[PDB]
């Protein structure tokens, strides 16, 4: 329910009155989801789905203020709008799950009460609608159009988990899916949304096989394990500042960057590396006085997973590349790419990891050929002179083979191939030949670059790779057998 402690802070007419709801909710000791979600989705609909002021609505008013470079009108966030869409959540929620049916063995949820109200979730939702649509993330685009994206529904499940009063029910999360995680030390897991387009409905099920299996969706059991202020920092994440492909609202970057920075301070970043990476982002766009370089924090987002995921996340690393590309650092966006692909190498390749491959797909025949292409015509009155880079593009590929192996499917078709020989001409053989690619002579310790290939593809093409004359047909055939 809603007590005084909450109303008391409404209405929200500015991004200020957002943030102060935020502060105070996570000063309590369990915060509430559904309150949080619905005014960031009621903010977020009317910041970038319609921007339209409505004419024939009463009740509904917008706070004009100087913009910087005349004015800006903020959705008025009335406790009535709120408390109204709030009680029709719980009381379809409660309507639907009679509690006496599932006998709590002292504060703990069984598999039966999880999967009847991720039932009640998934039933509630619209017959078709399209999944990849952008704002239908949160618990207003549920209430106010019955639309849910993959994540909004695992979101939804918790949220609606926490208003029945299940304290032991939490979301899970991977850099691609997400599930709850809950019994009585949170080791029980269940699906409870979709994956990918047409790869059936596993709904009710352990998380067992995709992790026994290596792949990426399931990081090898090493998954982000939400309490409830992770659960606020991944819908603080969730807001969608886009009004359209090409254009931002700049009050939802404002209101994401200022809610990030009051999760960081509390420390509940500190085990979310892609939030870390997200707050970098947004810092680079407009940087806020006293705070760290965008640098400093796509490096704490890498260190995070270092610390807490034993190094098993991809998109920390592709965050710093980003960055990288963009202020067309080659050396340091290539080293990134290289990181990536290192963690990468040991994880099996599985049919549900398209999203992953997709990424490395592009930077390894699109972007790395865009940059090293940009780089030649640039030495045309330096890059391309430094052999750290050559041994980042090696270094970066051999992840992709090592990756490959094991895999139930291949990797590596005739499409990279080809990239690989242009990119590999690129370089100067002077350059290349600069490079050591070592096995290594001494095992330990007792009291040009050097690289050592991880992967037998690379291996087997050690002299070619860095022979002045470029074999094609060779380097192409033992990149696709
Ligand atoms: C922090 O935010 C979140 O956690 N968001 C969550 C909340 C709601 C759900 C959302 C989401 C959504 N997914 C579902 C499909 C997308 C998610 C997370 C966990 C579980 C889950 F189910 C869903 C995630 C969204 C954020 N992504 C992370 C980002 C993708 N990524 C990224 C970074 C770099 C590259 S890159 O390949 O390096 C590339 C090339 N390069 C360049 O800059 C080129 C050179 C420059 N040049 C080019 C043009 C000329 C000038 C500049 C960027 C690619 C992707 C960062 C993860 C999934």
């Amino acid at each position: 329910g809603l007590k005084a402690a909450q109303k008391t802070l409404f209405p929200l007419r500015s991004i200020d009155d957002v943030v102060r709801l935020f502060a105070a909710e996570l000063g309590r000791e369990e915060p509430d989801l559904v309150l949080l979600s619905l005014v960031l989705g009621f903010v977020e609909h009317f910041l970038a789905v319609n921007r339209v002021i409505p004419t024939n609505v009463p009740e509904l008013t917008f706070q004009p203020s100087p913009a910087p470079d005349g004015l800006t009108y903020f959705p008025v966030a009335d406790l009535s709008i709120i408390a109204a869409l709030y009680a029709r959540f719980t009381a379809q929620i409660r309507g639907a799950v009679d509690l006496s049916l599932y006998p709590r063995e002292g504060g703990v949820s069984s598999r039966e009460l999880v999967k009847k109200v991720s039932d009640v979730i998934w039933n509630s939702l619209s017959r078709s609608y399209f999944k990849d649509r952008a704002h239908i993330q949160s618990l207003f685009s549920f209430i106010t159009g019955t639309k849910l994206d993959s994540s909004g529904v695992a979101f939804a499940v918790v949220g609606a988990c926490q208003a029945l009063g299940l304290r032991d029910v939490h979301l899970a999360l991977s850099e691609d899916h997400a599930w709850v995680v809950f019994g009585p030390n949170g080791e029980q897991t269940a699906e409870v949304t979709w994956h990918g387009k047409g790869n059936e409905d596993r709904r009710g099920q352990t998380v067992n096989a995709g992790v026994a299996e290596r792949s990426w969706l399931y990081l090898k059991g090493s998954y982000m394990r939400c309490d409830r202020k992770m659960e606020v920092a991944f819908m603080v994440c969730a807001i969608n500042p886009s009004i359209d492909l090409h254009t931002d609202s700049l009050e939802l970057l404002q209101l994401q960057q200022k809610l990030l920075w009051l999760l960081y301070d509390l420390g509940h970043l500190e085990r979310y590396p892609m939030a870390l990476g997200n707050l970098a982002d947004l810092e680079e766009l407009e940087p806020t006085p006293g705070r760290p370089d965008p640098l400093t924090l796509y490096h704490k987002g890498i260190a995070s997973a270092k610390t807490y995921y034993r190094d098993e996340h991809i998109y920390p690393y592709m965050y710093l590349a980003g960055y990288h590309c963009r202020n067309r650092n080659v050396r340091e966006a290539l080293q990134a790419w290289a990181d990536t692909a290192t963690v990468i190498q040991d994880y099996n390749y599985c049919r549900e990891d398209e999203e992953i491959y997709k990424e490395f797909f592009e930077v390894a025949n699109d972007v790395i050929p865009n940059l090293l292409k940009e780089a030649a015509s640039l030495l045309e009155a330096s890059a391309l002179q430094d052999p750290e880079c050559f041994a980042h593009l090696l270094r970066f590929y051999d992840g992709i083979c090592k990756w490959e192996e094991g895999s139930p499917t291949p990797v590596l078709h005739v499409g990279w191939a080809t990239f690989l020989v242009q990119s590999l001409g690129r370089f100067e053989g002077q350059v290349r030949q600069k490079v050591r690619i070592v096995s290594g002579t001494v095992a330990g310790t007792a009291r040009g670059p050097v690289l050592t290939f991880q992967s037998e593809k690379m291996k087997g093409m050690k002299e070619l790779l860095v022979a002045t004359k470029i074999n094609s047909s060779a380097i192409k055939l033992q990149l696709t057998a």
